[PDB]
């Protein structure tokens, strides 16, 4: 019997596409799914494959006004990184959908709400509604333990207080160490979704793209490519930063940057970066073919962040990670990678609890340049990409939560 499946992303794109990619998962097995969001959100989320048009629904509920959050800025993505203030602002316009959300609740007939942690009031509109509701904590296992070992922490708890099921997006087959020892977070039971690696996007036309073509000229395994994502939480000076340790390494390097919110093109980059560094590195400011990039025998390291959905993208193709300290939350995420031998977290300073251009080089260093250690890094990396980019493994897993989902 096909179910109707709720999914309400935290409206951050970070969230919201692997939980847009969950979404064609389940439609693929004829489910229902609503995709309930922010207008300005969902009218920048990609489109649906075709085939799951009759299945996804997009369900836009406005954000409320609140003095002070700009008309339009509905994400993470679209709040200045300077701003604490703002970013309180639009926790508070997050939580006038309350309302609008128990009403879409009330007539939707549905057999799951599915949830990020801020969504306390989500989960009270579940249980008013008598619909079970799924708590998404999509990172490791270990991730999980290490969480078993109003704020943000309160905000979560009552998330979870309210749920009646947490899932992850790990599986036994690459956490053999932890899926095993673990049953319930806090009493709630887990049940893992497996990896849900993004389904090849890569084309032939690809080969066409400047990016590409200049890859084609360089040594395999010889670029480092970079690429933080659209929301980077950065301050400008830390995109120097970034740039300068990028240079000082003095590795090739493909840097697909998507500038920090509210950034000048005129202050992005340290003046003369790109001057010094043309030739052995390349800035791309505009869209580039990424799973074409990571196929490429050019490239030896994924430079990122410290999240999940990237950790998973690039260990798809074998790359090594060097992990920027960037996302607080994700933390136990890179603690795991490199407690795998497969990538190296960039030094957090015990003073702004970032990075400088001095980590960024060292950890570059350490996994790309450094023959002996570069050569550990790349061998972890591929052993893990057998894990990772089985997608029959991960498909059985989809399989799974639903059968899970069904059981209770």
């Amino acid at each position: 019997a096909g179910m109707h499946v709720v999914i309400c992303p935290w409206l951050a794109f970070g969230h919201l596409l692997p939980c847009l990619d969950l979404a064609q998962r389940l439609a693929s097995r004829g489910h229902r799914v609503s995709f309930v969001s922010t207008p300005r959100n969902i009218s920048r989320l990609p489109p649906v494959r075709p085939a799951l048009a009759p299945l996804v629904a997009f369900v836009a509920l406005p954000l409320p006004r609140v003095e002070g959050l700009p008309d339009g800025a509905e994400s993470t993505n679209d709040v200045p990184h300077d701003r604490p203030d703002m970013v309180e602002l639009h926790r508070r316009a997050f939580d006038g959908l309350a309302a609008p959300f128990s009403e879409f609740l009330g007539t939707a007939c549905a057999d799951w709400v599915i949830v990020d942690v801020f969504h306390h009031w989500a989960a009270a509109a579940a249980l008013e509604h008598k619909v079970p509701c799924a708590m998404m904590l999509l990172g490791s296992a270990h991730m999980i333990a290490s969480i078993a070992d109003m704020s943000l922490a309160e905000r979560f708890s009552l998330t979870l207080s309210r749920s009646s099921l947490v899932v992850g997006r790990s599986c036994v087959e690459f956490e053999p160490e932890t899926v095993p020892l673990l049953s319930t977070l806090r009493g709630k039971p887990i049940t893992f979704l497996g990896l849900m690696p993004p389904l090849h996007e890569g084309r032939r036309e690809d080969g066409e793209d400047a990016t590409v073509r200049w890859l084609d000229a360089q040594p395999a395994k010889s670029v480092v490519y970079v690429a933080l994502g659209s929301e980077v939480p950065l301050g400008v000076e830390k995109v120097h930063e970034l740039a300068l340790g990028l240079e000082l390494a003095g590795t090739r390097f493909l840097w697909a940057l998507r500038k920090p919110t509210g950034v000048s093109d005129a202050d992005l980059l340290p003046a003369g970066f790109e001057e010094r560094t043309r030739g052995r590195g390349v800035v791309a400011t505009r869209w580039v073919p990424q799973m074409s990039i990571l196929a490429h025998a050019a490239v030896g390291a994924f430079l990122t962040h410290c999240g999940w959905n990237s950790t998973i993208e690039g260990l798809m193709f074998g790359h090594p990670l060097i992990m920027l300290p960037i996302f607080g939350d994700q933390g136990p995420n890179a603690r795991l990678i490199e407690a795998k031998n497969a990538g190296l977290q960039v030094a957090r300073n015990d003073g702004d609890g970032s990075f400088d251009r001095e980590g960024v080089a060292a950890a570059i260093r350490a996994v790309a340049v450094e023959e002996e250690s570069s050569k550990v890094f790349q061998a972890k990396a591929k052993k893990l990409q057998e894990i990772v980019a089985d997608m029959a493994c991960h498909e059985r897993y989809i399989d799974g939560f639903i059968q899970q989902l069904r059981s209770y």
